[PDB]
């Protein structure tokens, strides 16, 4: 009757001293396991939650901390709060000033959206992600820092959240604070960055973030390497700005430090080497960065990433590299001499062996073909490639259903068709009549490099 009648009181007096004594009495309540029963018994959360829009701070701030306490311990308290409108009324609330309060709401939020869509799209329609955002770029305080960073990495796992926290300037917000003294505010920021950076349109002003990236790669900590690469990898897909700004800031060389220390940890291989991949491929500086790779050690690690123990997406990723790597004259030997033919031949072989009988083998069979096709227009090249008995097949390939593979075979058939004993040999393995066919290819790439080998047949 006390706690009912306290509650009823609160939620209807109009003169705020009634309220700030209410409040208070409910908090204190909410201290122990029976408070957190005789609140919610007497349905105290809908009361709280209707003093989330008391004009008195001094209100506000008992209800947030009452709900909080509900929050943590009282068994059904989240669903209630939500059932009650509670996500909504915290979601406007994150326009206050103070600190500490700000801390008490981001910090329901995310005890609320944490395994529960639901909430997170809640959050968005009330425009949570906006919110967060400006409080990431606003305040110093390190507890809301990384409460809040904890919502945002909650909403940042979601395929609607995380288009709208990228479109708030998320990522730049995030990047502000990669070198707090706080680990636990930095690596939270760095997870929020890695599912963000996947995938997101292209930003500006990320020239801080990606600085700061290339620079914690040299760090101690494993997950913040990890992340590190994981982000560079995301931020640098298809996207020449942020490839040059990588490669100004001595991307290549710590993406290549950081491989070698990794040994075979692949949760750090894998997106360095992808990393590596796209700063090695169409920018103007991709030469000088494939050039940087060979200069910084990192062609013999390179190749032998291709060799067990390493798992299929390391060497999808690797060959891809390796493609690129080729690319620039100067590794053309390097190359060979690390032994990346043979076992770029042996994948091929076995990889095509299982597509006739995660990664698919198709992949490997395109990337394989695709960095042999780069690799030949060395001629030393093209003598180890004919060696290892590779023209049967690159000709058997011809006939692929994917016309990716046909246009790598028939690129690397025809470097391979410009030395007068190797155009003899690919027409002594009959492939004349399959190229002539794919001559009609709706693939252009295909038809005309079909007539090339033709041509030099
Ligand atoms: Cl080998």
């Amino acid at each position: 009757q006390m706690v009912s009648a306290i509650v009823r009181t609160m939620q209807n007096t109009n003169d705020v001293e009634t309220a700030r004594c209410t409040a208070g009495t409910l908090h204190n309540l909410s201290h122990h396991r029976e408070g957190l029963l005789a609140i919610f018994k007497s349905g105290g959360i809908p009361a709280l939650v209707k003093m989330l829009g008391s004009p008195v701070d001094s209100v506000l701030f008992y209800a947030i901390t009452t709900l909080h306490n509900l929050l943590l311990h009282q068994e059904g308290a989240k669903m209630a709060v939500r059932l009650a409108g509670g996500l909504q009324k915290m979601v406007a609330l994150l326009n206050k000033t103070n600190v500490k309060f700000l801390a008490i709401t981001t910090d329901c939020l995310q005890i609320l959206a944490y395994g529960n869509q639901e909430s997170k799209l809640i959050i968005l329609a009330s425009g949570g992600p906006q919110a967060l955002v400006n409080i990431m770029r606003t305040y110093t305080y390190e507890k809301l820092l990384w409460t809040t960073s904890r919502v945002l990495k909650v909403l940042s796992v979601c395929s609607s959240n995380k288009p709208a926290i990228v479109e708030a300037g998320g990522m730049q917000a995030l990047g502000l604070h990669l070198t707090d003294p706080s680990q636990r505010l930095v690596q939270n920021c760095l997870w929020t960055l890695r599912n963000l950076s996947d995938a997101a349109t292209k930003q500006e002003g990320m020239e801080g973030l990606l600085g700061t990236l290339v620079q914690l790669l040299g760090s101690d900590d494993i997950n913040v390497v990890t992340c590190a690469a994981g982000i560079l990898s995301n931020l640098t897909c298809n996207n020449y700005k942020n490839k040059m700004m990588v490669c100004q800031v001595g991307g290549i060389e710590a993406l290549v430090r950081t491989v070698l220390r990794a040994g075979d940890r692949e949760d750090i291989t894998e997106p360095a080497i992808c990393a590596l991949r796209h700063l090695t491929s169409r920018h103007q500086e991709a030469e000088m960065a494939q050039n940087a790779v060979r200069l910084h050690y990192g062609l013999p690690v390179v190749v032998k990433l291709l060799h067990p123990p390493s798992h299929w997406p390391l060497i999808k990723a690797t060959v891809g590299l390796i493609r690129n790597l080729a690319l620039c004259p100067a590794n053309h030997a390097p190359l060979r001499e690390q032994g990346a033919i043979p076992r770029l031949v042996q994948l091929l072989v076995r990889a095509h062996q299982d597509t006739q009988r995660g990664v698919r083998m198709e992949e490997i069979v395109e990337g394989c073909t695709g960095a042999l096709h780069i690799l030949a227009r060395d001629v030393h090249n093209r003598i180890v490639i004919r060696g290892l008995n590779t023209i049967p097949l690159f000709v058997q390939l011809l006939y692929s259903p994917i016309e990716n593979i046909q246009r790598v075979a028939a690129g690397v058939l025809c470097e391979l068709a410009q030395d007068k004993e190797a155009a003899e040999a690919i027409e002594a393995e009959g492939a004349t009549a399959p190229l002539t066919e794919l001559l009609h290819s709706r693939n252009e790439g295909v038809a005309t490099y079909a007539a090339a080998v033709l041509f030099r047949m």
